[PDB]
């Protein structure tokens, strides 16, 4: 049994965090919206493949400082607040505990390292999941949920961290959840950035979900065409995507329900979107590896024009 | 005193027709929307260049069939209604008529001689001009107004189509009218397309007039890219370009009043995208002359993704 830490507890903190509390983990929740609403009533999940499951009572806090020592922490905020979100996790964490970020994007775990203590292992941990939030306390899961874990820094050698990934993706397999240990870190955020990139930020230009944007030929093809883009971008900083991994991609969100991405919700709630990490940071290394996406940089100009707006 | 068809009466037929009916000519106007409130109120302009200018009572009609043959016909619909516009062309030419289509895109005058008599000349006029409608029979002209002429079918030898397209720019300088005799039409339609193909697609799918899309550093970054993609195209396809032509075009929009272009009405009405004449035509002549425009073709899926949604 190890002692859990969820900190930021959206739909994939509340998601991920409850699965593990109920595989009989100790988890401990740190709320900054809906903690009141989530202690109260508890937290629920309807889940289209694990049917639906209930925490309640929740351990639950308004403040990292009240929180127990955690052995794992569990980062499931957006990047925008990762900054902000170092003294909640250095505060929560035991003494060479693990932070895995469930998070999207590149090089988050990069811009965090500097925060961090470095006697903390920092892992990423790539969701292919559809979930959001529905009424407060109330997660929606849709479709997927496999995890993807990969090491990044820590006071680990080189046989340490691959049984620390293996021991994380145990965590989740012994949940009933779809977990891998992948070799490589950078590699395995690439991977999501196939899906995430076209379908996040098409998901707000063109005000759609998953369904329209694959039943119609126009948008089918430009999806298509920005993931060779990151493909490409991807093989120009030295990775090597699977074969064919487009069609792979596309064939799975047509199996998709319809399905409105994380930034879909974000412009629609006004909340800032997640462009560093999935657009900025891909289209810097890919310039600086001499590989231009055009596509992708429009689209990433397009969503900081219509986050500007009104 | 020449005998002038105004075939397709909106802000552009309108307001070259007035124009030209204010400098004396004699100008018949063919009416398919308005032709009630036009032929009782009239032909009213409010004009930050010409002043206030109303033309009443006017020489309206409902039918093309009911104009007297005119030796000009000057084009002011949009290009997709062109395939319904040659019969109403032929029953109001006189014989030899010129037919000047005032409309933007590309490979325009080529998809409609094959509907015109080979005794009619064929000519193209691209206005740069900010104009729409206002109320019913009112036209709002904020800015420019030039039109610039050049011949493509016809049975003039080479002489004779100098001297016609000479014919067409003076009675537009007459009514005063800035206007060049163009010794390339091709090359003139590639020239307007470097403002339309972005200024048209982004209005649309930005939600925004030109002010805010050159205030914004991103979106006018991305503007003078796919100004650079048309220019490419039109080098490719064999038309030179003026040097620095997209410093050029972007500090006249900077000067220009903050202007919704036709696309932009045309989308907030429901009414049909000119997306085949301004997207399709040169990403098709790009594509035959093995040059590649990625963000023209994307922003021109993304069109045709919006105009099939609800
Ligand atoms: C299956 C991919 C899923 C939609 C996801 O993980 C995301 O929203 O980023
Ligand atoms: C000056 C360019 C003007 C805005 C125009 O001609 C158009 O809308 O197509």
């Amino acid at each position: 049994q190890q002692r859990i830490g969820v900190i930021g507890t959206g739909a994939i903190g509340g998601f991920y965090g409850l699965m593990l509390a109920h595989a009989g983990h100790d988890v401990h929740f740190l709320l900054r919206s809906e903690f009141e609403a989530v202690n109260r009533a508890g937290l629920s999940l309807n889940s289209a493949v694990h049917g639906f499951r209930r925490l309640a009572p929740v351990q639950a806090y308004h403040s990292a400082q009240d929180m127990p020592p955690c052995d794992w922490l569990l980062v499931g905020a957006k990047t925008t607040g990762n900054h902000e979100l170092a003294p909640l996790i250095r505060a929560a964490a035991a003494p060479g505990a693990k932070v895995l970020l469930l998070q999207n994007g590149l090089g988050v775990e990069e811009r965090l390292r500097p925060l961090l203590p470095e006697s903390l292992h920092l892992l990423g941990g790539l969701c292919f999941i559809c979930v959001h939030r529905g009424e407060p306390g109330v997660i929606e899961h849709q479709a997927y949920g496999g995890v993807n874990l990969g090491y990044h820094s820590g006071p680990a050698d080189e046989r340490r961290r691959r049984e620390i990934v293996e021991e994380g993706a145990a965590l989740f397999r012994e949940s009933g959840l779809e977990s891998t240990a992948m070799p490589d870190l950078e590699q395995a955020r690439w991977q999501k950035l196939v899906w995430n990139i076209p379908y996040n930020g098409l998901s707000v230009l063109l005000k759609s979900s998953t369904a329209p944007l694959m039943a119609n030929a126009d948008s089918r093809s430009l999806i298509e065409a920005i993931m060779e883009e990151v493909i490409g971008a991807a093989g120009a900083c030295g990775f090597i995507l699977p074969e064919g991994y487009a069609d792979q991609l596309l064939a799975a969100t047509e199996r998709m329900p319809d399905y409105r991405p994380s930034m879909y919700h974000d412009f629609a709630h006004g909340r800032p979107l997640e462009l560093a990490a999935i657009y900025a940071a891909p289209l810097a290394r890919a310039a600086a590896a001499g590989y231009r996406m055009p596509r992708v940089e429009a689209l990433h100009q397009a969503l900081r024009f219509l986050e500007a707006q009104p």
